[PDB]
């Protein structure tokens, strides 16, 4: 420890640690997830007459193709690599997320999380995950659970703890197969890699208070995810047991 | 709730579907991914009467090296590298997949799966990832499966579900043990029917199941071989 900075270097190490200020620290750098409030304010300051529009065909490409405007730009119909080239210029829609605020076209889906659940059983047959691929799982996933955006519809309140675990878990078997088909290394990662990779914006979802958890509920039941008393259907305590598995 | 924007959220979520307005959306945004037209079609004008042989080795390096043509050559025979070499200059040959015209011997040996698949059997001893390491895990594991070609064979009419989820999972057997050994390489796309777009080309099914069953994958009868009921066990049980 003889020369100057290494002196330094040790003496930093021989303090008390402020628990508390670290922990303050821990919170301010911990993932919070998007905002939803701040990316709808943006697209309807951006689209005005022509937003609502402008969101659904976002939306879709969020469902089916996910974040990858460029490469799927270059593999569409012109007609759909012009509307999106444009969107993008037009909104300034992102591939990924750089600073909170920035606009993907998965975070656009997930503000919207109860019109993108329904669309996305509305178009289950052009999901990259959809049906074909969630039968070799289990029978009757419910085509709703089938985007990036159902976390966040995942009750809290108004529903057991258990409840709330197994819908996560149920929605877990999908994440865990369009996992594997976003990010193909993990296809050779164990369960609870690939789990953890999804594990922080899933919390982040099921936690947030930015779309109130009632009409999660009401939602939930009118799909009839929920039974008439606020328990997952069996299908989905079926989709939560084959993700415990194996 | 509570917040305008909030308020505007479930507000939208209330909006009754507009299908046509939806699938036009679906149809226009589709991603094609694979398109063994265009690359046969390079192929073939390009190389003449001097293209099935050009393909068979191109296929060839993409079973036993993957995309790594530069440094795959560096250290192959000079007879290796020299073909090699000339069939990158005379076809176009990249690494990366840029474009939809992009031409990479994985695309190559995926635009030709019936032959890259039996291709690979023969040449099952030079596969970077095969029985020495499947043999460990099962036995008997088809030496068909054990490429990437394999993934686009998948039939998914003209068997049962049963058959078709068998398939899968003794094929995921393979893609896991192979995307293992790519995941720690010191520094690509899976491809089959389920994952795929309704914009996608595959072989028709009948010519999928047809193939499945000379190969012996499939019986007879359509249904999968002990070699494949086994190894997918292997697989779900982790
Ligand atoms: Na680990
Ligand atoms: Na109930
Ligand atoms: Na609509
Ligand atoms: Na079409
Ligand atoms: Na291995
Ligand atoms: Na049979």
């Amino acid at each position: 420890a003889m020369s100057e900075w290494s002196r330094i270097a040790v003496e930093f190490g021989e303090q008390q640690l402020n628990l508390t200020e670290l922990e303050d620290f821990a919170r301010e750098l911990a993932y919070e997830g998007l905002d939803p409030a701040l990316i709808i304010k943006k697209l309807k300051e951006t689209g005005g007459d022509d937003w609502v529009k402008d969101t659904k065909f976002i939306i879709v490409f969020a469902l089916t193709d996910g974040n990858d405007i460029v490469k799927a730009s270059g593999d569409m119909s012109n007609s759909g690599s012009k509307r999106l080239m444009a969107l993008q210029e037009k909104y300034g829609l992102v591939e990924r997320a750089e600073t909170r605020l920035s606009i993907t076209p998965v975070r656009v889906a997930q503000s919207l999380p109860t019109w993108t659940c329904a669309a996305a059983a509305a178009l289950k047959e052009y999901l990259p995950v959809g049906p074909a691929v969630m039968n070799l799982k289990v029978e009757n996933y419910p085509p709703e659970m089938m985007c990036m955006a159902f976390g966040s519809l995942i009750p809290t309140a108004g529903v057991s703890e258990a409840t709330t675990k197994t819908l996560m878990e149920a929605y877990s078997l999908w994440q865990d197969a369009f996992t594997k088909t976003i990010n193909v290394k993990m296809r050779g990662a164990s369960k609870t890699e690939v789990y953890n990779s999804f594990r922080d914006p899933l919390h982040a979802a099921v936690n947030s208070v930015f779309f109130p958890n009632d009409v999660r509920v009401k939602w939930l039941k009118a799909k009839g995810i929920l039974g008439p008393d606020g328990v997952p259907s069996r299908a989905a305590e079926v989709a939560a047991a084959a993700y415990r598995n194996l």
